DNA sequence: TTATTTTTTTTT
């Protein structure tokens, strides 16, 4: 055992000299330290290739970091104030989060600087000391061996009770063989329940007053036993454990660290960020669908509760009518903003009552949240969450307090999907009743976007390394508009110098050009002839094809059609391919793998390349249904034995899901086999052994590309409406394809048909060149290329890769040769961006729609709360303020709208209608019209004290010619209100007015309550007969006046009674001012001034 | 119309 004092002569200084990757991320987070602080998060996407140094300029990163915290711990070893950075390597796969950790302990063994080892080896014992690897409960229990076990068991006194001796014994007895499936499938099951027994034990036993002392070989089996422990001691920094390990948190002798609420600090890199998306939404909707009618069976929200039975009348059971709803349950869907679905019906008191409940049931659970925050480190944190629900109502309950902090909001406040989520319920009636009825309801609360945003706000300094990590998808990856919005220069990027100087390096460790590598793409269509020939010759006394195919293959007539299309391109490459005469191995990314469900054509193929191989004079060895259970029970190195050990071409048939990330496919030269064919394109080779990888491939179109959960029907709905409302948001889809696309979800869409929804979009394309982009990209990861790489591409995929139009500086040699061929046969591209912009400004009008709708809907239920009236002066000071906006605004972000013209903008709907069929900029030439000559803010501001009024309260004189406009709904609605309500007051000011707030019982009836010097009978204003009954009712005799903003000053002023009907001043009861200010010099209307002046006179 | 394989972790 060795310490940090082995560092006491080392130089910090002497670092290897760093490749253009690593210059790279030192400067851009150099950077993002003068940037935004030392104590602010960060999100580093980085676009780097699989093959050319992802992993070493990754590992070589965590060990910079590691070394700066043992010149930390030095430096400050005086002070003590020893919080420890906290490093993660996460990614989705076990299989890399092993092979990284292998990696860097080679590493650490292995790196030299100036051709001497660079640490000696007691530093080498304490760096690899640090590294804790943190795989799930089932094989951390199988790592430990019986020693450890036994230690654990004697020290803790469990040794003494005889069913965690029986389990272990257990456990013990089916390790020594493990070798069926099955076997190994049960001691699984086993191992993950007893550790999570054990683990159980031992942090009751820390928790008490009788604790164990742990020190010596004891410490040791539990840090072996637990690796988290290790990190809690603080012998530990680095930790590499999964995405799904990341969320789950793990254990340690006390508690069950959750890392995702101690970021603070840590330092995440995260390795095929883009994948994280889909992993992340996998444990978003892994949730169980909660029952509200029951859950409403069990301070201020105990009045709710008794508020609930009284209105909803709880006392009673819950009975639904109708029809019996087994057969086919009445759902409810609803974002949490503007877009509302259900099955179809006549509007069913249901939906209030359900949104009732699960009001109730969030606000419960944002009660625990601030009870917890309240109450109060994960010790802690975890007493305060088991207190405070252990009390007499909550007995029965759930505690799902965790899940909170590890995973519909107003106006005034940054407004998206990304963190309001949505909310789906499911009405049926329940197990074994008929009176009875259940809700099931199952929402999100944020998307993987909202949960990434979140770690970054919370200080981590997240490090996403990808080929494709800024995808343009938003399904297939995070929303990176929201997460620039969100974070702002906290999402951190790499300049153009930067882009070119990583090209450079690319270049120069694949210098195809000036060796001769030529990369040769062809787009293969699809050939009737030269299949049925081939079918014909397959079996010969066959009297058509099309029988062949039906009887032999297996192909029913109706997958005929698609059969035919997608093996008549696969044979084509086939054929190319073996009539290439040095190409040597060939890999066919299908969507479909061959395996022995489909013998038949697997027959037909390999006929085939028989028939190619006797004909062309090579022997190809064919490799059907590369799978992923094959590439684990048959090693992907029985190909590499094969290629080294003898001579022809190799034929693979993969997957696009096969081939994920990791599983490497190069194989190991021999010279004797590969002739003169193969030359080296880099220009300093790092190791003396030579290999070398695909060369000839075949990309099948990808189809499957909305993603989906089998985990159950209730995840996999909450996946498609995620995506629906994703597209949504990012603009992808207008309001009415996302609602229809919604609801149509919901009353049981196919996947055909859903899936035929989402090639619509652009979003699709944008995934299919992700997919297209990572095939090539997994496939060039050595430097010995072959004097000519075939790429046969899907004719499918022409017209979409040939739309390929952002930065080639990245890319890689094969990408750009495949966009580059695709381009020379296709096409004016219609622009996304325009597109957005009108599905986003309809979005926009819909969102600020509906929450107007609600929010006046909400003052108008006396009493109105603080809240609403303070919502709504924020919004209508906002909008007079700041009527455009030079950048979308944070905060009041669905007041506005993006214009193509800036300063206004043209759109014709019905403001009283349906907020889907507005349509907009320049696709409506003749329309209403949002500009500054439309509210008259010229003529208004030009009176003589309505402009310093304007300039004191801080609004704008004029609007500024800003992109941001506001939608339709706030200019007319709340804009122009808003103008005469504050020209009127200024008017009247000056005429010695006072004007005070209503009252809350009365508010939003009337604009304000104005107070004039020598009447004490009380005054309204109402400025652009119920009503005037409450007021009345509630204040007594009350004049109303009722003015406008501007107008004709020459209309003689109307005397009214509280009827409308005209009468004398002496009775007038209600004052109508046609116009205080002249509708064409803004002239105050002092005659009418004085006249009402008199009339109050005369009150 | 569109035409799939693939994981991971904790519990029950």
């Amino acid at each position: 055992n060795v310490s940090i004092e082995e560092f006491t002569h080392f130089d910090f200084q002497l670092v290897p000299e760093p490749s253009p990757l690593d210059l790279v991320i030192t400067e851009s987070l150099k950077n993002h330290i003068e940037v935004n602080g030392v104590k602010s998060g960060a999100l580093l996407p980085l676009p780097f290739q699989t093959g050319i140094g992802k992993t070493y300029t990754a590992l070589n990163f965590l060990l910079q970091q590691m070394l700066e915290q043992v010149r930390s711990e030095l430096k400050e070893e005086n002070t003590g104030k020893k919080s420890k950075r906290l490093l993660y390597y996460v990614t989705d796969s076990v299989d890399n989060v092993v092979s990284a950790k292998a990696d860097l302990l080679k590493l650490i063994e292995k790196q030299t600087v100036k051709g001497e080892p660079r640490f000696t080896l007691e530093q080498q014992e304490y760096l690899k000391a640090q590294i804790v690897h943190l795989p799930n409960q089932s094989e951390q229990l199988l790592q430990c061996s019986d020693a450890v076990l036994n230690d654990v068991l004697i020290g803790f006194n469990l040794n003494a009770e005889r069913d965690v001796q029986a389990e272990w014994s257990a456990i013990s007895g089916l390790r020594r063989h493990a070798s069926n499936p099955e076997v190994k499938i049960s001691l699984n099951r086993q191992a993950g329940y007893f550790y999570r027994n054990l683990i159980d034990r031992l942090q009751k036993k820390q928790k008490g007053a009788d604790r164990v002392l742990l020190s010596g070989s004891l410490l040791a089996s539990v840090e072996t036993l637990l690796p988290g422990e290790k990190i809690r001691n603080g012998s530990a920094h680095v930790a590499f454990l999964t995405t799904s390990k990341f969320l789950k948190g793990f254990h340690n002798t006390r508690s069950r660290y959750s890392p995702l609420r101690d970021l603070s600090g840590a330092v995440l890199i995260i390795d095929e960020i883009d994948k994280q998306n889909q992993v992340i939404l996998s444990e978003l909707c892994k949730q169980q669908a909660q029952d509200l009618i029951w859950a409403i069976r069990t301070e201020p929200l105990r009045e709710r509760l008794e508020e609930f039975g009284t209105n909803w009348n709880l006392a009673f059971a819950f009975n639904t009518e109708g029809a019996n709803l087994n057969e086919r349950p009445v759902r409810l869907f609803s974002d949490r903003s503007f877009t509302h679905v259900s099955s179809a019906t006549h509007k069913l008191l249901l939906t209030r009552f359900v949104n009732e409940a699960d009001v109730i049931y969030q606000w419960f659970l944002g009660t625990m949240r601030k009870a917890v925050f309240q109450y109060w480190l994960e010790g802690t944190f975890q007493e305060a969450v088991q207190s405070l629900l252990t009390h007499f109502n909550l007995q029965e309950f759930e505690s799902a307090v965790y899940e909170s902090f590890d995973t519909a909001n107003k106006l005034s406040s940054s407004k998206s999907y990304h963190h309001t989520g949505l909310k789906l319920v499911e009405v049926a009636h329940n197990q074994g009743t008929r009176d009875t009825v259940n809700c099931k309801a199952s929402f999100l609360n944020t998307s993987p976007s909202g949960v990434l945003a979140d770690m970054v706000d919370a200080g981590a300094v997240i490090l996403g390394i990808s080929a494709t990590a800024r995808a343009d998808t938003v399904i297939h990856n995070f929303d990176f508009k929201y997460l620039n919005e969100r974070l702002g220069n906290k999402l951190l990027s790499l300049s153009r110098e930067q882009k070119q100087r990583v090209n450079n390096y690319y270049h120069s460790r694949r210098n195809y050009k000036d060796n001769g590598v030529v990369l040769t793409v062809k787009y293969l269509n699809s050939r009737d002839a030269f299949l049925d020939a081939l079918l014909e010759e397959y079996k010969p006394e066959a009297r058509s094809s099309h029988f062949i195919l039906n009887h032999y293959l297996g192909i029913a007539e109706s997958e005929q059609a698609f059969v035919r299309s997608w093996l008549s391109k696969l044979l084509a490459s086939i054929k190319a391919f073996i009539s290439s005469p040095d190409n040597r191995y060939m890999l066919s990314l299908l969507n479909r793998t061959l395996d022995t469900t489909r013998q038949n054509i697997n027959d037909f193929i390999q006929f085939c390349c028989d028939k190619w191989a006797k004909e062309f004079n090579v022997k190809t060895k064919t490799f059907f249904g590369v799978n992923a259970d094959w590439m684990r029970l048959v090693g992907y190195d029985e190909i590499s034995k094969h290629l080294n050990t003898e001579l022809g071409k190799v034929v693979v048939f993969s997957t696009y899901a096969s081939m994920g990330a990791g599983k490497n496919p190069d194989y190991a030269v021999n010279l004797a086999l590969e002739g003169e064919s193969l030359i080296s394109v880099a220009d300093v080779t790092y190791s003396t052994q030579l290999r070398s990888d695909i060369d000839s491939i075949y990309l099948e179109k990808p189809t499957q590309l909305l993603l989906s959960d089998d985990y159950s029907h209730t995840a996999n709905q909450l996946c498609q409406f995620h995506q629906i409302l994703s597209l949504q948001e990012n603009g992808e889809l207008s309001p009415k394809s996302a609602e229809n696309w919604c609801r149509q979800q919901l009353m049981g869409m196919s996947r055909e048909r859903s899936l035929q929804q989402y090639h619509q979009t652009s979003d699709y394309q944008s995934a299919v060149r992700k997919y297209i982009e990572q095939a090539v990209g997994r496939a060039g990861r050595t430097s010995l290329k072959r004097k000519q790489i075939l790429l046969f591409v899907d004719s499918g995929l022409k017209e979409i890769l040939a739309e390929e139009s952002r930065d080639p500086s990245l890319f890689s040699h094969e990408y750009v040769a495949l966009v580059n061929k695709a381009k020379s046969a296709g096409s004016i591209v219609e622009d996304r961006a325009v597109r957005r912009l009108f599905n986003l400004a309809q979005r926009n009008n819909k969102d600020g729609m509906l929450s107007i709708k609600a929010l006046v809907h909400r003052l108008h239920n006396q009493p109105a709360s603080k809240s609403d009236i303070q919502e709504w002066q924020d919004i209508r000071t906002q909008l007079l303020r700041y009527p455009t906006v030079a950048f979308q605004p944070e905060r009041f972000n669905r007041l506005y709208l993006q214009s193509m013209t800036k300063g206004y903008y043209r759109y014709q709907g019905n403001l009283d209608g349906d907020p889907n069929s507005f349509e907009f900029f320049d696709r409506v030439p003749y329309g209403d019209m949002v500009s500054e000559e439309d509210c008259s803010l010229a003529t208004l501001v030009q009176n003589q004290y309505v402009r310093p009024w304007f300039e004191r309260k801080g609004f704008a004189c004029s609007w500024q010619k800003e992109a941001n406009v506001m939608t339709p709904i706030m200019f007319t609605n709340i804009y122009k209100g808003a103008l005469g309500e504050q020209a009127v007051e200024a008017v009247l000011t000056a005429f010695d007015f006072t004007f005070e707030e209503v009252p809350n019982s009365i508010y939003e009836r009337f604009d304000n309550r104005v107070i004039f010097a020598g009447i004490e009978q009380p005054i309204w204003l109402d400025s652009k007969s119920s009503k005037i009954a409450l007021v009345e009712e509630e204040f007594g005799p009350s004049k109303f006046i009722y003015v406008n903003a501007l107008g004709d000053t020459s209309k003689p002023i109307r005397y009214l009674n509280s009827c409308f009907v005209e009468t004398s001043p002496q009775l007038a009861k209600v004052i109508e001012i046609p116009a205080l200010i002249d509708d064409s010099n803004a002239d105050t209307n002092r005659t009418a001034v004085q006249e009402l002046i008199k009339w109050l006179h005369h009150s």
